């Protein structure tokens, strides 16, 4: 229909004379933190169900299918599970038999504590990447080397294949338990909006460029070359180059056959993802291509021969648990608070996609306490930081996947692999493990298809994702994401200290303000100026509303007022001897801003006294009642400046000033 | 005073439809990189006054209370600066010749360029152990060791002389010539918006630790203890304890002169301030005491008869200026970069705060070339860099002035102290000029009691002036400053975080809508609810958002749309086998505080709208002005269904259109 009203000019002091205001609450300290602490058995049930969430769906099962579903679903989980574990522990720098543990243990850890459905906890090849620089940087590879081989002219200080993998193991494990250590307190505390940082695009670019990472180390694996684990600032150039240089100590048949599983897995993958409609089991073509792999590889002696990589380093069995070597919390704190905030955003965004493709919710503090205690007790059995990857959670959920007895059921495949099951892996190149993890980045490869979309789109957030995924380069990885949040606050700071503001008028006979430089028709104020300012004025950005009120009013208050004193003095010379024209007042329509920052408020008092002095009214229009309420405490509301100055719409303000001009000339 | 707006509700398609746009200019660069100023002589004018701030203030300065009040004011800090010189120089590791040099030149070209009152430019004491640590970094403390002397067993490894101060000069000489360049490079491409970022609590919490520093720093040698030198972290606490625990060898004679200077020279000054309608002019007592403790001095020898500790090494003479060596600026660059920034953060400190008790408001962009030619000038004759001491700007501001001229009539005083009167100060006790520097320091020392008061007014800042304070007090004035910058910054983006949410309610017979947690007898729409954020919905407060509103509407639009689709599984096998909502109609987000979105926050609250769809709860908005709605339209928010009859450009538009649709 219509928008009609009527109502007297209440500016700020006709409002609060007949509006009884709502008292606040009392606090009571005591009696507040006494109320708090809550006693009944119904918050102990809540509490109880919600720290172990087992006990919820659990009861609840439906077996019938159910059963049947899991139990595929848990032998294909893990089949993937096993092959992307023994593919990643190369980036852990532990052998293959630890990427297996590190598939078993959270999984069983995460039974009992998760309260997810999809998620498949194992290994990640971001975080394993992670785990494997900052145990080359703790433990570099020539701080091991032994003499002894009686060489030709010095000692023989060949490798230290052995002790070393004992080392680099407890190194891990001790990252694993400070991770996890680092996520309890993390999910206890409460403090959980630190990752809510982690903007999209910031993860985006800091994905891009650990993907990008992992192909550099993976293609160093399957040349089969030798760095000198390069590590700090640009570590990632430095071993491309090295790389590069090193061309010639190659293996032809170890490229030639990862160049083919390379080829041979990308294609099977893209014609499985296109050609959904004709297959609905995914194929899995990484099972398939490691049969045929450890066939091949047994048939012809690879290892004599061809003098490809093999593992041929299993145990084929289970170990006690040790005891995590304490000591090492000092010197990993960054790195291990790195590792858990960036493993905490890959699982949240897993969980929160393959939730809302089924329609249930997952909590974010439950999550945090179940990937600590995951991380725990997985650092008392020898393994590194466990995740869930967009491949293998994938095959999961396409598979169909119910209930985490899945994850229960995929753990079994992993456990006889295990234990008896395993050393028939024993002559399976490492190139054909190091090319499936080049095959999965497929995903995050395709993530700088987006810069042209977020261009278009706010340039602030590209200029993140660029920043970003450059910076994570250039400075390593685990300090190329501290680079990233700081950038990114400065953004959201920047964004908040240069405002957008306009010569805002009105509409022939309406009551709505719009903007001058977006319309051509629209009628101002005889003499009153008006000016909107978001962003609300802080310490940052009171310079910057100076100069936008100097802007709008074409002039600035200390000069004129400097020109008419020097014009004063003139005048009491002169008979002893015997600018601001157009301007009326200013109309500050400061509604967009939410605190007030004291040390503004003085500059803002400090403007309204300045433009008293040139008789230049300066009014506001739509404060808030908070903003209000915080000016009062802060020493603004002098025997001066009273509160009729102030106004509740934008309308009021200038109707005020046109019957103030009508009634007095 | 009534009036009538009589206008139909006017959505976004419904006011863009008769009104007109205006065609946005690009200001391509190709065609009008030449408009800044390319033949205006008036825009030429302007640029080459602000250059040099000398025009402004000296051709109206005002006599009346001018001459007297800057001439005993700068004879203060002209002695103090003596005495600064005198004392940084030996802890910069070169020979204490050039101390003078440093407070003499530097003020020479600083009068004429540069617009900061109440700023003594000089060393400072932070700053001279920089010079001091990457001197004896580049430069062997043995350069030749000249192995003579018949001593005992071995051959005398007498230390060389004489070549070895030359060098250290040379290499202080060229580092403050490469820190000038430096600092002039900087104002070259106006970066000077940094001073926006210190605020008056950032200051304020600055400069009172830097009190307490200069006070133990001022302390030890108003005792006479030898204390060793630290920098970087709890260096404060460190020298502090040091003190009390080397406590034994102290000057009696000394002590007990210096604790009855410190106390006579505070009684007068809050006497001259009891007092000063009475007398006009503010007696300076600085002077007083500096003549009656040398006379005390010379006729008692409180050197050789009672080891008070006196100056006894004031040189003589100007030296000729001397070439850099610029084969060895590229060392220095590494170093000197950060030492430049550190100097331009405590040279603005000690700028504003002073600008909270006087409207003079500086510019970072001037002060920066500033400092930068004057450290530039301070190069070719072997001087110090140009920073400003805390102390020197303190005992200058309480005792009078009012321009910078006292830091001239400060230069004349040491310029005739160097050539005509060395011998005049030569018993300095040097306590009498170490404890005024305490006497002026309740400028600062009083300034720790704004915490209750800034605590009544706005909490937020006042954990941010008692944080740099201890966090200065730990991490030192270095990083203390940039530790406090960085939390001045993250309680910005926190406040804008975490914003006051409320729900709104309009008041009975009106269109005025204010929050219903803060008033009384207001009325809700049955089944229509306002939340307003008042805050940008960036990537921070994504779920923020979420958050406030499942705790305004009651209910979570997730969490009731699993269970219904649960019950409709439920009750669809019944049929086969044989057979909490809340009465909310839609919620209207008064989102009319935003000021700049996001991708990830057009893309949640796409998400927020869909969400709500399915659950048969519409979802509305208001006012996005100018900007926040065009963004939303360029990142794809309308697709297919979701169009801008949605959004209303006023709060009670939306109230009636849900009204008269029902
Ligand atoms: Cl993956």
């Amino acid at each position: 229909c219509s928008y009609t009203v009527s109502r007297p000019v209440y500016s700020e002091l006709a409002f609060q004379q007949q509006r009884e205001r709502r008292l606040p609450e009392r606090r009571t300290l005591r009696d507040s933190l006494a109320r708090s602490c809550s006693c009944s058995r119904k918050r102990a049930f809540g509490v109880v169900k919600t720290l172990l969430p087992i006990l919820d769906w659990l009861p609840k099962y439906r077996v019938k299918e159910w059963l049947l579903s899991d139990i595929i679903s848990g032998v294909s989980t893990g089949l993937v599970g096993t092959l992307q574990g023994m593919a990643y522990a190369l980036l852990a720098a532990v052998p293959v038999q630890f990427g297996l543990y590190s598939a078993f243990f959270p999984i069983l850890t995460y039974f009992v504590f998760g309260t997810s459905r999809h998620i498949s906890v194992g290994p990640f090849p971001v975080v394993s990447l992670m785990v494997g620089s900052v145990v080359l940087s703790m433990a570099p590879d020539d701080h091991f080397l032994v003499p002894s081989g009686n060489g030709s002219a010095l000692n023989s200080t060949t490798l230290d294949t052995g002790t070393r993998d004992a080392a680099r193991v407890l190194l891990a494990s001790t990252l694993t338990l400070l991770v996890g250590i680092i996520q309890l307190v993390f999910g206890g505390l409460q403090i959980g909006f630190i990752v809510r940082y982690l903007a999209d695009p910031l993860v985006g670019g800091f994905t891009t460029a650990a993907a990008f990472q992992v192909l550099v180390s993976q293609l160093k694996i399957v040349l089969n070359v030798s760095t000198k684990n390069y590590n700090g600032i640009l570590s990632i150039i430095y071993t491309l180059i090295e790389i590069f240089q090193n061309i010639g100590d190659t293996n032809i048949a170890d490229f030639i056959a990862g160049l083919l599983t390379i080829i041979v897995c990308m294609a099977v993958k893209e014609l499985n993802d296109r050609f959904k409609h004709r297959i609905p089991v995914p194929i899995p073509i990484e099972v398939i291509v490691t049969i045929i792999a450890t066939a091949i590889s047994y048939g012809a002696n690879l290892e004599k021969n061809y003098n490809a990589g093999i593992v041929k380093s299993i145990p084929s069995g289970f170990l006690p648990p040790v005891l995590p070597s304490v000591g090492l919390f000092s010197d990993m704190l960054a790195a291990s608070f790195s590792i858990a905030v960036v493993a905490y955003a890959i699982a949240v965004s897993v969980g929160k996609v393959y939730a809302t493709k089924h329609d249930y919710v997952i909590d974010g503090n439950q999550e945090f306490i179940a990937f600590g205690i995951s991380n725990v007790f997985s650092g008392f059995f020898s393994c590194f930081v466990a995740t869930t990857a967009l491949s293998r959670t994938a095959v999961q959920e396409s598979t169909g996947g119910k209930t985490q007895v899945a994850g229960l059921i995929s753990a079994v495949i992993v456990m006889v692999a295990i234990v008896a099951l395993g050393r028939l892996l024993e002559p399976l190149q490492k190139s054909v493990l190091a090319a499936v993890v080049i095959a999965n980045l497929k995903g995050m490869f395709m993530q700088v298809c987006d810069v042209p979309r977020l261009w278009k789109q706010n340039k602030t957030d590209a200029v993140i994702w660029v920043f970003t995924c450059i910076m994570s380069i250039i400075l390593g990885l685990d300090l190329g994401l501290l680079a990233g949040l700081l950038f990114a606050l400065l953004t959201v700071v920047l964004r908040v200290q240069f405002p957008s503001w306009n010569g805002l008028g009105s509409v022939p006979s309406t009551d709505i303000y719009k903007s001058i430089t977006h319309y051509k028709n629209l009628e101002e104020p005889e003499g009153v100026k008006i000016l909107r300012f978001s962003s609300p004025i802080f310490y940052g950005n009171v310079d910057g509303f100076k100069k936008c009120i100097n802007s709008t009013v074409g002039f600035d208050a200390i000069r004129v007022y400097n020109k008419r004193l020097k014009a004063l003095r003139r005048i009491q010379k002169l008979i002893k001897k015997g600018p601001k024209v157009p301007i009326h007042s200013l109309v500050l329509d400061c509604g967009a801003v939410s605190f007030l920052d004291v040390v503004g408020v003085r500059s803002l008092r400090m403007i309204v006294k300045e433009f008293q002095r040139i008789d230049v009214n300066v009014y506001f229009a739509l404060l808030q009642d908070d903003v209000l309420e915080k000016m009062e405490q802060c020493g603004f509301f002098d025997d001066n400046i009273r509160k009729d100055r102030f106004f509740l719409t934008v309308h009021d303000a200038i109707l005020h000033l046109q019957n103030q001009v009508k009634s007095r000339e």
